[PDB]
């Protein structure tokens, strides 16, 4: 039905973005895509974004953009192959920083 969860490791989050870094068992049947969902503090809707895997691969990383500044989401992953979409992973979180002080 398709591949494993992949696990949320490390985010780093800015101020309206975050750099979502995961690990995925390798191929063994590509994965082809990925399907990030994430949720504001407050917030019932998960919004989504996809994204192409073998951008993704090199670094396995997702980035998740046009977020809240100092706001809390959780975020959570799935990927897709050609069987189709697999389990989505367990929610991991997040705080975006504050807007920067210009330099």
């Amino acid at each position: 039905s398709g591949p494993s969860s992949p696990s949320i490791d490390q985010v780093e989050p800015y101020s309206s973005t975050a750099q979502v870094q995961f690990d995925e068992p390798e191929a063994t049947v590509p994965i082809l895509k990925y399907k990030a969902e994430w949720r504001a503090v407050g917030e019932e809707v998960w919004h989504s974004k996809w994204y192409d895997a073998k951008e993704a691969s090199m670094e396995g990383i997702v980035t998740i953009v046009g977020l809240k500044p100092e706001t809390t989401y959780a975020v959570r992953l799935a990927a897709l192959n050609g069987k189709g979409l697999g389990e989505i992973s367990a929610a991991s979180e997040f705080k975006t920083q504050p807007v920067r002080e210009p330099s």
